[PDB]
């Protein structure tokens, strides 16, 4: 198709995928911003109109990062002066704008450097977090009510997570949950008082004479972890002369024994909250159920509805105990659980009753429960064609669980093997969004008789542009190792020719529960490598990999740096046998867990790879954080799993590097995998007399994502591979 | 046929230079350590005896790092548990061995973590520093007297210097100066209370879970400086329980007007000190003469007896106002000063008069006064044959200044052209140490008729080994640029042949008062480049270079990264117009200041260089320390010299680096030229999209000098030069 997909096209975004991000605001309407206008849509009919004009804030004077609309459609939150913190957190300013009038509010404004903000789920109350304390507004134009007074930077967090909770437990800065009435505000409070602090330089702009030292509470593995407390306050009982009254809910005594985590927080009904908890030695969690006592005003959790989950082979849940999905009345819920064969399925729980009933089962896994109505439960799994990297939507009749409908398997079976979904409030409508193998297709439907309504977006534009490029092809397949199947994917250069030998670059991640072999459509680096440089790009999902049951997933339990490393090697060997691969030119590379695995692979002495790149690699598990590391490794004590903690470092393999060409890269402001970790890799390579190449990116973190640094590192990595593979 | 000088020869020191390190101890004897027996030799006769048995200190229990023997021979200091700090500073433990007994003194020991210790000039009194306070012992087995009570880590330093004074002002950690009676202890006090701290990560051994932040009071250019007070205590009247009295000496009104530095302390007699002071703007310095007053017990500094040295053309001194050398009676003294043609010559001062009288003159410079007796002054200069990179000893008859005898020019004229020297007390004898161009040669001589006594080390062993390798040879000569002579050296491949075209490396330092072209013999990276890889390694002495007078030396005044930079560029061109260097393979490298200059050239756009390497470079003068920077740049304020501080960074030239292949190396624990400087270089290149190479050395500092990091950086640099020069 003559011209090729270029390094510059990736870096510059020549070919963009369209998306269709809607926001349901009721059971039959969604908002959609187009250019900078907000449109309101009707799902059953497809008519549409302008909710807010792109022009409405022309004379605002501050550039607008985002907006949130109140659920009654009365006000809109305006977020400007955004400042990124870590992966999810950030600070920003807010102005609220009243819709039925056309006024901004001068009165009682949210303060600058607000840390989190959220509207109640119904009405137009606001709850915010400033300076680490919680605040509530009953009406946008009124004075707020301070709910906490303990707030203190880096030590006391009311209503927002600290560094580990944010990164490894909630995946969010928020630690507030409104009851559905908007009556109650539950919230969480963290105390980092004794958490050791990571310290690193931040150089900033040229004009800064002295580098700033950044300092952040971060529990490295086996160190003191933050403590957590849970409160619920009643939002309809606030006063200006009287302080807010918070009712604490205590973890259960089976948690209280020792260090633990608050793991999940789910409103069931107006007067019932679910709370899930986990022991630090993450193989035990307790679901508690808490009720409001109208008279007492208290919240009580009855030890008899307490549910328990344990793992015999590993940790609990994929990354954490699953989310509970409650039936409307709050008396029962559905939740994904590993089963007696080790495959993850949905279990039905009745509240005061023992055991649970499996309503799905088989050799495959449910990825998620998506919606639950009186007559149906909706979920997603990789059942179809028995493909672990395929994803489809299913419908289960609740009156008879043997009646399962695939809503997605056949809409477009050659283009569409990998969907997600977004049901409306109450579920009378849904958007399907297919991600591959073909170009992303977004459709709307009515759950009534799963009728298709409209196409929303088909990226037809992009399909026509791509016709003019010589595009690679993606092969998705597997190899049988012991009597087991491990899946791999190859991205092949156009005009692929099994009669010719191509070099191969192995793209690895392979952390616990990962999947690097799927049916998704991507435009990315590997797109340029196979299209312009004609290199094959291979990913392999071996032991330790996810969505295929616990026997594969838990095989790496307490053993990081083994099975997952071995298997990547082995898959490369196999790839060789395959007559179309130059075994003198096989490489490896990876980011984050992937850098760690590539380094350990580069250091095995296998002989299989000529070279490899490691970006932001973990190098010794004692350096990464407690919640993630400990899930897999237990604790670094002689009494628990210290010996394998020490047997799995990159450093100890340094002499083996004399055998390969290695490129090691890190941002010096990485607040997640510390620059420290590659600093110790390079020093070990130095102590042993082994030459390597290196690159640091000053002031970048784990995502090395500024446009300038992102263009630069991929440009730098393109050169190193090109030259490793003798390619001009 | 012979073997070549390999990278491994250099790194492993296969070919070692022999030395002859001796310490004079009377006017006729010296100590010399041999087969680790300490020997005392007789200079006149050559004969030797065992001063301290090698056997002693075998069962001592620790390894001994150095030693120091009382002046009036009763005792010896043993240094162990040595732990280095910065360029000159360190901490250590101390044992004392009483010679006239076979005994280590067991009582009233010098404490561990001692910071500085010193015998008085006669007898056996001890002064030491511990926790930043000074202590005196009159006798080795008795209680010490505490002289200061104000010491405080990183804030108040008594009798030791702080970071800048160690590095830039006194070149030693020490700030104690005993009187010649040993009656008086003088000592400076530095106060760093409001000096900002540079802060950097230090990673240690892999077992350290969290990185430590190093914090060092370090004045960057234009910041607040430490301050200094100056004291003199009488060692003869100290009381058991009574607190000692230290009498203060005030800097003179013309310095107290603003910031200044103490730069020189020199005892003239038993009761007369000399202190030189220097303004922050280093244009004006003052010498004060203090006389002890029998009646008041005070020290008085007669204004009318002050001596003033200003500069209109630059700063004062080569790096700082020079040392005065006092006549035995302390009423006049000698000291190097820039004459009117701007050449540095010895000038004679009489204490209560006001001018001085020159004693040498000419279009060459004196480099140091080395010895003074009632009948002669001895100094080193570069007079011989007009070669400024040469160095020889001369003698001047005080009774007639034109009576000058060159003592070292004709000893071994082909082999020896770069001498230094070391006289006995009173100069009855002296060691000459030739450093090239041939193998170093050490001789002992008698002062009365200046006769050769013996050869002490001639490096014959090395002579024999070296006949078996193909050693490069050194060319030294000069070029004319705009009417003036500028010297360069070339290191040349063996069996060199001027009809062939060799690649050239330009090795640059080029700092103010530097000299990279001279007549000394070195075995170094360059030897290897020329002997194994056939690369001509050139160095050049441009404007700003030293030892050739102020017109060349001050031409860079207030303008760093200017002429010193154009000049290296011009020399390379000229080398290019040589019929034996190919202009396709000219590269350039340098450390420190030289890295700054290497980066500036690389970014000049000249087109002269294919590639270069910068190791630990300055990138922006606002980042380097006050004393040295301001010395040449003045202050970074708009009212002063800001504009050129802003115009002379490496970052500003980033866009040109696309024309060149650049390797940037910097240690992470560099307390001197901070890592931050390179961090900024690399960030500017990235912002602008230039690709380049990099290497960081974890925990190394400005010398990247641990044995493995040294092995590794030169290895790394070699691969990078060879490839740039297409050398297999
Ligand atoms: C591999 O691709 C992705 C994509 C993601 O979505 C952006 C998140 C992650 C992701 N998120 C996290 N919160 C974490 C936990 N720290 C991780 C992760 C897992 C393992 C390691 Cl060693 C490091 C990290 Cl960051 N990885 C990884
Ligand atoms: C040319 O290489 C050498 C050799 C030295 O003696 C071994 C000292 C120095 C030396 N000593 C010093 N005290 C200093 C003062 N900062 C310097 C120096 C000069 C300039 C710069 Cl930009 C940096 C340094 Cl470290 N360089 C340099
Ligand atoms: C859709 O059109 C119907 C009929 O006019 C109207 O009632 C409704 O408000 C329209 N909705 C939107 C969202 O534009
Ligand atoms: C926030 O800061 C801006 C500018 O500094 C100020 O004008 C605004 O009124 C401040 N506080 C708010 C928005 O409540
Ligand atoms: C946080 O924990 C520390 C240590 O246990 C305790 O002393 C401190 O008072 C706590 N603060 C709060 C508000 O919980
Ligand atoms: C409000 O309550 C908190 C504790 O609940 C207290 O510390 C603070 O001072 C109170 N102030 C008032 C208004 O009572
Ligand atoms: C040198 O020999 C002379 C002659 O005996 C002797 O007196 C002197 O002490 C000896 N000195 C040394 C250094 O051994
Ligand atoms: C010095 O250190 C040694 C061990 O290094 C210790 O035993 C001793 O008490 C310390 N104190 C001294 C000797 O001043
Ligand atoms: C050091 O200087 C600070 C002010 O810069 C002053 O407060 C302090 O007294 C001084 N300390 C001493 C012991 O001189
Ligand atoms: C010490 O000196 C003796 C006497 O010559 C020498 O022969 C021996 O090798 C030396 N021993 C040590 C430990 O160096």
């Amino acid at each position: 198709s003559r011209k090729t997909y270029t390094l510059t096209d990736y870096l510059k975004n020549t070919y963009r995928l369209k998306l269709y991000s809607l926001r349901w605001i009721s059971d039959h309407e969604y908002l959609y911003k187009q250019e900078n206008n907000i449109l309101v849509f009707n799902a059953e009919y497809g008519n549409s109109s302008v909710f807010l004009e792109n022009s409405t804030f022309d004379e605002f004077g501050h550039s607008i990062n985002d907006y949130s609309i109140s659920p009654d459609g009365q006000f809109i939150l305006l977020e400007y002066n955004y400042v990124k913190q870590w992966r999810h957190s950030y600070t920003a300013s807010y102005d609220i704008y009243d819709l039925n009038k056309r006024q901004l509010i001068t009165e009682e404004r949210i303060p600058n450097n607000t840390q989190w903000v959220t509207w109640s789920p119904v009405g137009h109350k606001l709850a915010y977090v400033w300076n680490n304390d919680i605040y509530v507004k009953i009406e946008p134009n009124l004075p707020s009510y301070r709910i906490t007074w303990t707030g203190k930077e880096d030590i006391i967090y009311n209503g927002i997570t600290d560094w580990v909770y944010e990164e490894e437990v909630f995946s969010a800065y928020s630690a507030l949950w409104w009851s559905p009435n908007g009556t109650f505000l539950a919230y969480a409070q963290f105390n980092d008082t004794e958490v050791p602090l990571i310290e690193y330089s931040f150089y900033s702009d040229e004009s800064l004479q002295y580098p700033k030292t950044v300092r952040v509470p971060y529990p490295k593995a086996g160190a003191v972890n933050p403590t957590v407390k849970f409160f619920v306050v009643n939002t309809d009982s606030l006063s200006s002369v009287t302080n807010a009254t918070s009712i604490q809910i205590t973890a259960p005594a089976s948690m209280l024994i020792g260090d633990h985590y608050l793991c999940d927080v789910t409103w069931a009904t107006q007067e019932r909250i679910s709370l899930q908890w986990l022991r630090r030695i993450q193989n035990y969690s307790v679901m508690d159920i808490c009720d409001y006592d109208e008279s007492s005003g208290r919240w009580n959790c009855l030890v008899a509805r307490q549910h328990i989950e344990m793992s015999t082979t590993g940790w609990v849940g994929r990354f954490r105990p699953s989310e509970p999905h409650f039936t409307l009345d709050g008396n029962s819920f559905y939740k994904i659980i590993s089963n007696e064969e080790g495959y993850r399925h949905i279990c039905y729980f009745q509240i005061d009753k023992k055991d649970c009933t499996f309503i799905t089962k088989g050799t495959w896994e449910v990825i998620g429960i998506e919606a639950l109505t009186s007559d149906y439960l909706y979920y997603i799994s990789n059942e179809y064609k028995g493909m672990p990297g395929g994803r489809n939507l299913y419908k289960i009749q609740l009156s008879d669980y043997t009646k399962v409908t695939c809503l997605s398997c056949e809409l477009n079976p050659e283009r569409c093997q990998y969907y997600s979904v977004s049901f409306s409030k109450e579920a009378k409508y849904y958007q399907l969004r297919c991600s591959g193998p073909g170009l992303p297709l977004y459709t709307l439907h009515s759950s009534v008789n799963d009728k298709g309504l409209r196409v929303l977006e088909d990226n037809s534009a992009l399909d026509k542009m791509l016709q003019n490029v010589q595009m690679p092809s993606k092969k998705l397949d597997f190899i049988i190792l012991n009597e087991t199947k491990f899946w791999y994917q190859m991205i092949l250069p156009p005009h692929f020719d099994k009669s010719k030998k191509y070099p191969l670059l192995l793209d690895v991640y392979a952390g616990p529960c990962s999947q690097k072999a799927d049916t998704v459509f991507r435009l990315n680096w590997a797109t340029y490598l196979a299209s312009t440089e004609n290199i094959i790009v291979a990913s392999f999902d071996g032991r330790g990999s996810g969505y295929q049951g616990d026997k594969i997933m838990h095989a790496i339990n307490r053993r990081l740096g083994t099975f997952e490393v071995e298997d990547q090697i082995e898959a490369a060997r196999q790839f060789s046998k395959m007559g179309f691969v130059d075994n003198k030119r096989i490489a490896i590379w990876g980011w984050s867990y992937g850098g760690y695995v590539t380094s350990m692979v580069l250091g095995s002495g296998s002989g299989v790879f000529k070279c490899g790149i490691a970006v932001a690699p973990v190098s010794r598990w004692e350096y990464y954080d407690s919640v993630y590391t400990e899930r897999y490794m237990g604790l670094p004590t002689p009494e628990d799993n210290l010996d394998h903690y020490r047997n799995s470092t990159v450093m100890s393999r340094a002499e083996n590097f004399k055998q390969v060409e290695y490129l090691l890269i890190h941002g010096t402001a990485d607040d997640n995998v510390h620059f420290q970790q590659s600093a110790q890799i390079s020093k070990a390579l130095v102590d042993v007399g082994v030459d390597f190449q290196a690159m640091w990116y000053t002031d970048e973190d784990h995502g090395i994502a500024s446009s300038t640094a992102h263009q630069h590192i991929y440009t730098h990595m393109s050169h190193f591979i090109k030259q490793c593979f003798s390619l001009p």
